[PDB]
Protein backbone atom coordinates (compact mmCIF):
# COMPACT_ATOMS: atom_id res chain seq x y z
CA UNK A 1 0.00 0.00 0.00
CA UNK A 2 1.49 3.55 -1.04
CA UNK A 3 -1.43 5.25 0.11
CA UNK A 4 -1.90 7.37 -3.23
CA UNK A 5 -4.97 8.96 -2.05
CA UNK A 6 -3.41 10.38 1.13
CA UNK A 7 -0.40 11.35 -0.74
CA UNK A 8 -2.52 13.13 -3.20
CA UNK A 9 -3.52 15.34 -0.64
CA UNK A 10 -0.49 17.11 0.95
CA UNK A 11 0.55 17.16 -2.92
CA UNK A 12 -2.35 18.66 -3.41
CA UNK A 13 -3.22 16.77 -6.82
CA UNK A 14 -6.83 18.00 -7.07
CA UNK A 15 -7.67 15.63 -10.51
CA UNK A 16 -5.47 12.99 -9.18
CA UNK A 17 -7.35 12.93 -5.54
CA UNK A 18 -10.34 13.02 -7.05
CA UNK A 19 -10.18 10.10 -9.65
CA UNK A 20 -8.83 8.19 -6.40
CA UNK A 21 -12.09 8.62 -4.87
CA UNK A 22 -13.78 7.20 -7.80
CA UNK A 23 -11.39 4.31 -8.10
CA UNK A 24 -12.56 3.16 -4.25
CA UNK A 25 -10.17 4.96 -2.49
CA UNK A 26 -11.62 5.33 1.81
CA UNK A 27 -11.41 8.47 2.71
CA UNK A 28 -11.18 7.24 6.58
CA UNK A 29 -8.59 5.39 6.13
CA UNK A 30 -5.47 5.88 8.20
CA UNK A 31 -1.48 5.50 7.35
CA UNK A 32 1.40 3.89 8.79
CA UNK A 33 1.23 7.71 10.50
CA UNK A 34 -1.98 7.24 11.57
CA UNK A 35 -3.49 10.31 9.53
CA UNK A 36 -6.46 10.04 6.87
CA UNK A 37 -5.73 11.86 3.76
CA UNK A 38 -8.37 15.08 5.40
CA UNK A 39 -5.46 15.80 7.83
CA UNK A 40 -2.43 15.70 5.24
CA UNK A 41 -4.92 18.14 2.69
CA UNK A 42 -5.16 20.57 6.43
CA UNK A 43 -1.65 20.28 7.80
CA UNK A 44 -0.29 21.49 4.71
CA UNK A 45 -2.79 24.05 3.79
CA UNK A 46 -4.13 21.96 0.30
CA UNK A 47 -7.24 24.07 -0.06
CA UNK A 48 -8.53 22.31 -2.92
CA UNK A 49 -7.77 19.02 -1.83
CA UNK A 50 -9.70 19.34 1.28
CA UNK A 51 -12.84 20.79 -0.45
CA UNK A 52 -12.84 17.85 -2.60
CA UNK A 53 -12.46 15.50 0.45
CA UNK A 54 -15.67 17.30 1.85
CA UNK A 55 -17.40 17.25 -0.63
CA UNK A 56 -17.13 14.38 -3.58
CA UNK A 57 -15.54 12.09 -0.62
CA UNK A 58 -18.22 13.26 1.91
CA UNK A 59 -15.24 12.79 4.38
CA UNK A 60 -16.61 13.58 8.21
CA UNK A 61 -14.92 17.20 9.16
CA UNK A 62 -14.62 15.86 12.54
CA UNK A 63 -12.45 13.06 11.55
CA UNK A 64 -9.88 12.68 14.41
CA UNK A 65 -6.28 11.89 13.72
CA UNK A 66 -4.85 8.82 15.50
CA UNK A 67 -3.51 10.98 18.22
CA UNK A 68 -7.08 12.34 18.44
CA UNK A 69 -6.74 15.36 16.52
CA UNK A 70 -8.99 17.34 13.89
CA UNK A 71 -8.91 18.75 10.36
CA UNK A 72 -10.00 21.98 12.40
CA UNK A 73 -7.40 21.63 14.54
CA UNK A 74 -5.23 21.44 11.52
CA UNK A 75 -6.65 23.73 9.42
CA UNK A 76 -6.25 26.46 12.34
CA UNK A 77 -3.14 25.34 14.01
CA UNK A 78 -1.37 26.16 10.39
CA UNK A 79 -3.47 29.41 10.03
CA UNK A 80 -4.84 28.22 6.63
CA UNK A 81 -7.76 30.92 6.93
CA UNK A 82 -9.42 29.71 3.84
CA UNK A 83 -9.76 26.07 4.71
CA UNK A 84 -10.85 27.14 8.15
CA UNK A 85 -13.79 28.88 6.30
CA UNK A 86 -14.79 25.73 4.22
CA UNK A 87 -14.71 23.82 7.51
CA UNK A 88 -16.43 26.06 9.66
CA UNK A 89 -19.37 26.37 6.61
CA UNK A 90 -20.03 22.00 6.85
CA UNK A 91 -23.32 21.87 8.38
CA UNK A 92 -21.74 18.48 10.28
CA UNK A 93 -18.51 20.64 11.93
CA UNK A 94 -18.08 19.99 15.71
CA UNK A 95 -17.15 23.73 16.68
CA UNK A 96 -16.88 22.61 20.09
CA UNK A 97 -14.22 20.44 19.13
CA UNK A 98 -11.00 19.37 21.41
CA UNK A 99 -7.98 17.49 21.00
CA UNK A 100 -6.05 15.11 22.80
CA UNK A 101 -4.95 18.07 25.17
CA UNK A 102 -8.32 19.23 25.90
CA UNK A 103 -7.06 22.54 23.36
CA UNK A 104 -9.51 23.85 20.85
CA UNK A 105 -8.45 24.69 17.43
CA UNK A 106 -8.02 28.26 18.12
CA UNK A 107 -5.68 27.76 21.35
CA UNK A 108 -3.22 25.91 18.95
CA UNK A 109 -3.95 28.93 15.83
CA UNK A 110 -2.59 31.38 18.55
CA UNK A 111 -0.11 29.62 19.88
CA UNK A 112 1.60 29.11 16.41
CA UNK A 113 0.92 31.97 14.95
CA UNK A 114 1.59 30.45 11.58
CA UNK A 115 0.44 31.70 8.03
CA UNK A 116 -3.11 33.88 8.07
CA UNK A 117 -3.33 32.65 12.06
CA UNK A 118 -4.86 36.45 12.31
CA UNK A 119 -7.39 35.61 10.26
CA UNK A 120 -8.13 31.89 11.08
CA UNK A 121 -8.63 33.44 14.53
CA UNK A 122 -11.20 35.96 13.69
CA UNK A 123 -13.16 33.37 11.71
CA UNK A 124 -13.39 31.09 14.94
CA UNK A 125 -13.74 33.83 17.13
CA UNK A 126 -17.11 34.94 15.28
CA UNK A 127 -18.46 31.43 14.36
CA UNK A 128 -19.46 31.92 17.75
CA UNK A 129 -22.05 33.64 16.95
CA UNK A 130 -23.56 31.07 14.54
CA UNK A 131 -26.48 29.33 15.18
CA UNK A 132 -26.27 25.53 15.53
CA UNK A 133 -27.46 23.41 12.89
CA UNK A 134 -30.79 21.46 13.27
CA UNK A 135 -31.48 17.42 13.22
CA UNK A 136 -35.35 16.41 13.24
CA UNK A 137 -36.51 13.70 15.09
CA UNK A 138 -39.85 12.98 13.98
CA UNK A 139 -42.36 11.23 16.25
CA UNK A 140 -45.03 8.15 15.31
CA UNK A 141 -47.65 11.03 14.00
CA UNK A 142 -45.42 12.23 11.68
CA UNK A 143 -44.25 15.05 12.93
CA UNK A 144 -41.27 16.08 14.39
CA UNK A 145 -39.02 18.53 16.23
CA UNK A 146 -35.94 20.11 15.20
CA UNK A 147 -33.49 19.53 17.81
CA UNK A 148 -29.93 21.99 17.73
CA UNK A 149 -26.71 19.73 17.03
CA UNK A 150 -24.18 21.25 20.22
CA UNK A 151 -21.55 19.15 18.73
CA UNK A 152 -22.49 18.82 14.80
CA UNK A 153 -22.31 15.15 13.71
CA UNK A 154 -20.64 14.33 17.00
CA UNK A 155 -23.71 15.12 18.81
CA UNK A 156 -25.25 12.28 21.18
CA UNK A 157 -27.97 10.60 21.51
CA UNK A 158 -28.19 12.28 25.59
CA UNK A 159 -27.58 15.57 24.37
CA UNK A 160 -30.18 15.26 21.09
CA UNK A 161 -32.75 13.98 24.19
CA UNK A 162 -31.56 17.23 26.25
CA UNK A 163 -32.69 19.06 23.38
CA UNK A 164 -36.16 17.52 23.50
CA UNK A 165 -38.13 19.75 25.44
CA UNK A 166 -39.24 16.94 27.44
CA UNK A 167 -39.53 17.06 31.59
CA UNK A 168 -37.52 14.42 33.56
CA UNK A 169 -40.68 12.26 33.97
CA UNK A 170 -41.42 12.58 30.62
CA UNK A 171 -38.00 11.51 29.18
CA UNK A 172 -37.45 8.31 30.96
CA UNK A 173 -39.99 6.70 28.56
CA UNK A 174 -38.15 6.96 25.55
CA UNK A 175 -34.72 7.32 23.36
CA UNK A 176 -33.24 8.38 19.94
CA UNK A 177 -34.09 5.71 16.92
CA UNK A 178 -32.55 5.18 13.41
CA UNK A 179 -35.24 4.09 11.52
CA UNK A 180 -35.16 3.44 7.83
CA UNK A 181 -38.42 1.96 6.25
CA UNK A 182 -36.94 -1.43 6.76
CA UNK A 183 -35.11 -1.91 9.50
CA UNK A 184 -34.90 -0.09 13.01
CA UNK A 185 -32.25 0.15 15.60
CA UNK A 186 -32.73 2.00 19.25
CA UNK A 187 -29.44 3.65 19.99
CA UNK A 188 -27.73 3.88 23.32
CA UNK A 189 -27.20 7.35 25.22
CA UNK A 190 -23.40 7.93 23.98
CA UNK A 191 -23.94 7.35 20.71
CA UNK A 192 -23.70 9.79 18.00
CA UNK A 193 -27.03 9.35 15.50
CA UNK A 194 -26.09 11.42 12.26
CA UNK A 195 -22.58 9.00 12.50
CA UNK A 196 -25.05 6.36 12.03
CA UNK A 197 -27.02 8.48 9.22
CA UNK A 198 -23.65 8.63 7.44
CA UNK A 199 -23.06 4.77 7.93
CA UNK A 200 -26.21 3.20 7.07
CA UNK A 201 -25.29 2.31 4.00
CA UNK A 202 -22.82 -0.15 5.90
CA UNK A 203 -25.27 -0.77 8.61
CA UNK A 204 -27.89 -2.20 6.29
CA UNK A 205 -25.04 -4.20 4.46
CA UNK A 206 -24.00 -5.82 7.62
CA UNK A 207 -27.75 -6.62 8.89
CA UNK A 208 -30.06 -6.93 5.83
CA UNK A 209 -29.84 -7.53 2.80
CA UNK A 210 -31.84 -4.57 1.56
CA UNK A 211 -30.92 -1.81 -1.43
CA UNK A 212 -29.46 0.89 0.34
CA UNK A 213 -30.11 2.95 -2.47
CA UNK A 214 -34.02 2.31 -1.25
CA UNK A 215 -33.53 3.10 2.16
CA UNK A 216 -33.87 6.37 3.17
CA UNK A 217 -32.85 6.56 7.65
CA UNK A 218 -34.01 9.33 9.96
CA UNK A 219 -34.37 9.54 13.48
CA UNK A 220 -37.39 8.73 16.02
CA UNK A 221 -38.63 9.44 19.15
CA UNK A 222 -39.73 6.14 20.10
CA UNK A 223 -40.86 3.52 23.05
CA UNK A 224 -37.63 2.52 24.91
CA UNK A 225 -37.54 -1.25 24.43
CA UNK A 226 -36.52 -1.90 27.57
CA UNK A 227 -39.07 -0.39 29.85
CA UNK A 228 -41.11 -2.41 31.93
CA UNK A 229 -44.65 -3.07 31.46
CA UNK A 230 -45.54 -2.47 35.72
CA UNK A 231 -43.66 0.57 35.11
CA UNK A 232 -45.24 1.67 32.04
CA UNK A 233 -48.81 1.63 33.97
CA UNK A 234 -48.09 3.49 36.61
CA UNK A 235 -47.54 6.54 33.74
CA UNK A 236 -49.74 9.34 34.03
CA UNK A 237 -47.95 12.42 31.97
CA UNK A 238 -50.10 14.02 29.46
CA UNK A 239 -47.37 14.52 26.75
CA UNK A 240 -46.32 11.19 27.32
CA UNK A 241 -49.46 8.99 27.08
CA UNK A 242 -49.72 10.80 24.25
CA UNK A 243 -46.26 9.98 22.68
CA UNK A 244 -46.88 6.41 23.13
CA UNK A 245 -50.81 6.07 22.35
CA UNK A 246 -49.68 7.56 18.98
CA UNK A 247 -46.67 5.35 18.62
CA UNK A 248 -49.27 1.98 19.73
CA UNK A 249 -51.96 3.55 16.94
CA UNK A 250 -49.44 3.41 14.32
CA UNK A 251 -48.31 -0.46 15.06
CA UNK A 252 -51.95 -1.09 15.32
CA UNK A 253 -52.79 0.40 12.17
CA UNK A 254 -49.88 -1.72 10.03
CA UNK A 255 -51.26 -4.90 11.79
CA UNK A 256 -48.77 -5.43 14.50
CA UNK A 257 -50.85 -6.32 16.97
CA UNK A 258 -52.37 -9.43 16.69
CA UNK A 259 -55.82 -9.38 18.59
CA UNK A 260 -59.33 -11.50 18.55
CA UNK A 261 -61.85 -9.09 16.96
CA UNK A 262 -63.11 -8.34 20.37
CA UNK A 263 -59.91 -6.37 21.19
CA UNK A 264 -59.78 -4.43 17.82
CA UNK A 265 -63.20 -3.64 17.68
CA UNK A 266 -63.08 -1.98 21.46
CA UNK A 267 -59.70 -0.33 19.94
CA UNK A 268 -61.38 0.55 16.95
CA UNK A 269 -64.06 2.22 18.93
CA UNK A 270 -61.96 4.29 21.10
CA UNK A 271 -59.93 5.65 18.39
CA UNK A 272 -63.54 7.27 17.16
CA UNK A 273 -63.97 8.48 20.54
CA UNK A 274 -60.95 10.47 20.71
CA UNK A 275 -60.89 11.81 16.88
CA UNK A 276 -64.18 12.39 16.32
CA UNK A 277 -65.55 12.92 20.00
CA UNK A 278 -69.13 12.00 21.25
CA UNK A 279 -71.51 10.26 19.31
CA UNK A 280 -73.99 12.14 17.39
CA UNK A 281 -76.57 10.38 15.41
CA UNK A 282 -76.59 13.00 12.23
CA UNK A 283 -73.10 12.15 11.41
CA UNK A 284 -72.23 8.65 12.10
CA UNK A 285 -74.95 6.49 12.16
CA UNK A 286 -75.51 5.00 8.46
CA UNK A 287 -72.77 4.51 5.76
CA UNK A 288 -70.02 5.94 7.75
CA UNK A 289 -67.79 3.46 8.51
CA UNK A 290 -67.00 2.86 4.95
CA UNK A 291 -63.78 2.04 3.65
CA UNK A 292 -61.79 5.78 3.76
CA UNK A 293 -62.16 6.43 7.24
CA UNK A 294 -62.11 2.73 8.59
CA UNK A 295 -58.32 2.27 7.76
CA UNK A 296 -57.58 4.93 10.18
CA UNK A 297 -58.63 2.64 13.03
CA UNK A 298 -58.51 -1.06 12.14
CA UNK A 299 -55.06 -3.02 11.43
CA UNK A 300 -54.72 -2.32 7.21
CA UNK A 301 -54.21 -6.67 7.23
CA UNK A 302 -58.13 -6.70 8.20
CA UNK A 303 -59.26 -3.46 6.41
CA UNK A 304 -60.04 -6.24 3.30
CA UNK A 305 -61.98 -8.97 4.35
CA UNK A 306 -62.28 -8.61 8.30
CA UNK A 307 -63.21 -5.10 9.12
CA UNK A 308 -66.46 -4.41 7.22
CA UNK A 309 -68.24 -6.75 8.83
CA UNK A 310 -67.32 -5.00 12.54
CA UNK A 311 -69.51 -1.69 11.59
CA UNK A 312 -72.05 -2.37 14.10
CA UNK A 313 -70.44 -3.16 17.20
CA UNK A 314 -67.78 -0.84 16.17
CA UNK A 315 -70.28 1.79 16.51
CA UNK A 316 -72.33 0.21 19.93
CA UNK A 317 -68.62 0.22 21.81
CA UNK A 318 -68.45 4.02 20.46
CA UNK A 319 -71.83 5.48 21.34
CA UNK A 320 -71.53 3.56 25.00
CA UNK A 321 -68.40 5.92 25.20
CA UNK A 322 -70.25 9.00 24.80
CA UNK A 323 -72.55 7.78 27.65
CA UNK A 324 -64.12 9.23 31.12
CA UNK A 325 -63.65 12.55 29.07
CA UNK A 326 -60.20 13.98 28.80
CA UNK A 327 -57.98 13.71 26.39
CA UNK A 328 -55.57 11.71 28.13
CA UNK A 329 -57.53 9.54 29.77
CA UNK A 330 -59.24 8.06 26.44
CA UNK A 331 -55.48 7.50 25.39
CA UNK A 332 -54.51 5.62 28.85
CA UNK A 333 -57.40 3.69 28.01
CA UNK A 334 -56.33 2.88 24.68
CA UNK A 335 -53.22 1.55 25.83
CA UNK A 336 -54.43 -0.21 28.71
CA UNK A 337 -55.87 -2.57 26.06
CA UNK A 338 -52.74 -2.89 24.37
CA UNK A 339 -50.73 -3.54 27.55
CA UNK A 340 -52.27 -6.87 27.50
CA UNK A 341 -51.09 -7.68 23.71
CA UNK A 342 -48.04 -10.12 23.56
CA UNK A 343 -46.31 -7.89 20.76
CA UNK A 344 -46.54 -5.05 22.07
CA UNK A 345 -43.44 -2.57 23.15
CA UNK A 346 -41.71 -5.24 20.96
CA UNK A 347 -38.48 -4.25 18.76
CA UNK A 348 -39.00 -6.06 15.58
CA UNK A 349 -36.07 -7.87 13.44
CA UNK A 350 -36.37 -9.61 9.99
CA UNK A 351 -35.58 -13.31 8.98
CA UNK A 352 -36.16 -16.67 7.65
CA UNK A 353 -37.08 -19.71 8.68
CA UNK A 354 -36.86 -23.02 6.30
CA UNK A 355 -39.28 -26.02 6.76
CA UNK A 356 -37.23 -28.66 5.59
CA UNK A 357 -39.92 -24.10 1.43
CA UNK A 358 -39.08 -20.74 3.11
CA UNK A 359 -40.90 -18.50 5.40
CA UNK A 360 -40.24 -14.62 6.37
CA UNK A 361 -40.57 -14.00 9.52
CA UNK A 362 -40.78 -10.76 11.29
CA UNK A 363 -39.12 -11.39 14.83
CA UNK A 364 -40.21 -9.71 17.63
CA UNK A 365 -38.75 -9.56 20.96
CA UNK A 366 -40.27 -6.94 24.07
CA UNK A 367 -40.28 -7.51 28.17
CA UNK A 368 -42.76 -10.15 27.58
CA UNK A 369 -40.56 -12.30 25.09
CA UNK A 370 -40.03 -13.58 21.81
CA UNK A 371 -42.50 -13.62 19.04
CA UNK A 372 -43.08 -14.55 15.04
CA UNK A 373 -44.65 -12.84 12.10
CA UNK A 374 -45.80 -14.09 8.97
CA UNK A 375 -43.89 -11.13 7.29
CA UNK A 376 -47.14 -10.90 4.38
CA UNK A 377 -49.69 -11.44 6.50
CA UNK A 378 -48.49 -10.07 10.18
CA UNK A 379 -50.60 -13.60 11.56
CA UNK A 380 -48.95 -14.35 14.69
CA UNK A 381 -46.91 -17.97 14.38
CA UNK A 382 -45.43 -18.47 17.33
CA UNK A 383 -45.39 -16.50 20.67
CA UNK A 384 -42.85 -17.34 23.88
CA UNK A 385 -43.32 -15.77 27.24
CA UNK A 386 -39.50 -15.81 29.10
CA UNK A 387 -38.84 -18.16 31.42
CA UNK A 388 -40.62 -21.07 28.34
CA UNK A 389 -38.15 -20.86 25.70
CA UNK A 390 -34.03 -21.34 25.52
CA UNK A 391 -32.28 -19.49 22.44
CA UNK A 392 -28.85 -19.83 21.14
CA UNK A 393 -26.59 -17.93 18.24
CA UNK A 394 -25.78 -19.91 15.47
CA UNK A 395 -21.49 -20.54 13.96
CA UNK A 396 -21.81 -17.85 11.55
CA UNK A 397 -23.86 -15.24 13.88
CA UNK A 398 -26.10 -15.44 10.95
CA UNK A 399 -28.95 -17.52 12.47
CA UNK A 400 -30.25 -18.31 15.88
CA UNK A 401 -32.33 -21.30 17.44
CA UNK A 402 -35.02 -21.79 19.93
CA UNK A 403 -35.97 -24.30 22.01
CA UNK A 404 -39.19 -24.76 23.16
CA UNK A 405 -39.43 -26.92 26.68
CA UNK A 406 -43.56 -27.48 26.24
CA UNK A 407 -43.85 -27.74 23.28
CA UNK A 408 -40.71 -29.12 22.31
CA UNK A 409 -40.63 -27.49 19.29
CA UNK A 410 -37.11 -26.59 17.71
CA UNK A 411 -36.48 -24.44 15.28
CA UNK A 412 -34.22 -22.09 13.84
CA UNK A 413 -33.73 -18.44 12.25
CA UNK A 414 -32.14 -17.62 9.44
CA UNK A 415 -31.25 -13.43 9.97
CA UNK A 416 -28.11 -11.14 9.94
CA UNK A 417 -29.74 -9.80 12.40
CA UNK A 418 -29.41 -13.13 14.83
CA UNK A 419 -27.06 -10.88 16.82
CA UNK A 420 -29.09 -8.34 17.74
CA UNK A 421 -31.97 -10.82 18.76
CA UNK A 422 -29.90 -12.44 21.17
CA UNK A 423 -28.24 -9.36 22.91
CA UNK A 424 -31.68 -8.23 23.22
CA UNK A 425 -33.04 -11.23 24.51
CA UNK A 426 -30.68 -11.74 27.24
CA UNK A 427 -30.89 -8.00 27.97
CA UNK A 428 -34.74 -8.37 28.59
CA UNK A 429 -34.76 -11.29 30.30
CA UNK A 430 -32.21 -9.96 32.97
CA UNK A 431 -34.70 -7.48 33.48
CA UNK A 432 -37.49 -10.49 35.60
CA UNK A 433 -34.46 -11.63 38.03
Amino acid sequence: DDFPLHRSACEGDSELLSRLLSERFSVNQLDSDHWAPIHYACWYGKVEATRILLEKGKCNPNLLNGQLSSPLHFAAGGGHAEIVQILLNHPETDRHITDQQGRSPLNICEENKQNNWEEAAKLLKEAINKPYEKVRIYRMDGSYRSVELKHGNNTTVQQIMEGMRLSQETQQYFTIWICSENLSLQLKPYHKPLQHVRDWPEILAELTNLDPQRETPQLFLRRDVRLPLEVEKQIEDPLAILILFDEARYNLLKGFYTAPDAKLITLASLLLQIVYGNYESKKHKQGFLNEENLKSIVPVTKLKSKAPHWTNRILHEYKNLSTSKEMHHLQRMFLQNCWEIPTYGAAFFTGQIFTKKVIPVYVGVNIKGLHLLNMETKALLISLKYGCFMWQLGDTDTCFQIHSMENKMSFIVHTKQAGLVVKLLMKLNGQLM
